[PDB]
């Protein structure tokens, strides 16, 4: 069927406390990744403990009796005047959190709440989010590299940026977890999921399956707001989610981090070598979809 793609010991490693030293020596490999391949991927030593012990406390958080997850439902949080919605979203069969950086920083007034209700998961939660928007804004900066000169910092907003984790459940006969897919805005990080399932296309239309579940692996993902800003260079790196038919009580934990942009940020285009300032907004663009 799909065949898997081995990255562990193979993608460059990238420490967190040498982050920028080892995204330098690793943008080499990362550029030729995106070139040969359309998605990126790093091993960064010490990730995926962090990120399996994150998604326990979310998974428990969805379980808990008091305080309760569906008291923090995004209907139920202050959301910014412009801007996504964060917070949690009730049974795809899954029940799953944004986290944003306006949430972690409790704005508007009490969207930090469901943070401080679960404490223990809000505190990995605002962890996780910190690295993966490290790795992410050098991702960003490889990818920027690779473009014309000129082509504009990426300037992702760490407010209108979001964790999101992501627990699937009673999946029943599903065999696709996820449809075939891209992400709006400039760039995902998809860090260590629980299980095996995720799988992305290649620049010839092949599906492969990175192995992923349980490593140390990030995969960097282009997202629609980066194809439109590099006029269809880099195309999305288009992804899905699939299982085997499953047992009752089958659950997948995995989380990914959606990159944006400021909302209010006029749009720009690197066209025919040269920089292109468009009048429509980022959250233009989200809208027009
Ligand atoms: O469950 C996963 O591993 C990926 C989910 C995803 O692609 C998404 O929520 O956009
Ligand atoms: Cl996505
Ligand atoms: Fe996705």
């Amino acid at each position: 069927d799909v065949p898997l793609m081995e990255l562990s010991g193979r993608a460059p490693v990238v420490r967190l406390h040498d982050i920028e030293a080892d995204m330098a020596a690793a943008t080499d490999a990362i550029r030729s990744q995106l070139t040969g391949w359309g998605f990126m991927a790093a091993e960064v030593p010490g990730i995926g403990e962090r990120v399996e012990a994150m998604m326990n406390e979310f998974a428990a958080a969805c379980r808990a009796t008091g305080p309760s997850l569906s008291d923090y439902a995004y209907d139920v949080v202050p959301q910014l005047a412009v801007g996504g919605t964060h917070g949690f979203f009730p049974y795809d069969p899954k029940e799953f959190i944004h986290v944003s950086g306006a949430m972690i920083g409790d704005q508007p007034p009490g969207a930090g709440d469901v943070l401080r209700a679960f404490p223990a998961f809000g505190t990995r939660a605002a962890e996780v989010f910190d690295i993966a928007f490290r790795l992410i804004s050098l991702f960003g900066e490889v990818v920027r590299g690779m473009m014309p000169p000129g082509t504009p910092e990426l300037d992702l907003s760490h407010d209108a940026t979001n964790l999101r984790v992501i627990h699937y459940r009673d999946v029943g006969d599903r065999e696709v977890l996820a449809h075939e897919h891209s992400g709006i805005q400039m760039l995902g990080l998809q860090l260590p999921p629980s299980d095996q399932g995720l799988q992305y296309v290649l620049h010839d239309g092949t599906w492969v399956e990175p192995v992923i579940a349980g490593t140390d692996v990030v995969l960097c993902n282009i997202g629609r707001m980066l194809t439109s800003a590099s006029d269809g260079r880099f195309r999305p790196s288009t992804h899905r989610v699939h299982t085997k038919p499953m047992p009752a009580g089958y659950e997948r934990l995995s989380s990914v981090l959606f990159a944006y942009p400021q909302h209010k940020a006029r749009q720009w285009k690197m066209v025919d070598g040269e920089l292109m300032s468009l009048n429509a907004t980022w959250g233009d663009f989200i809208d027009s979809r």
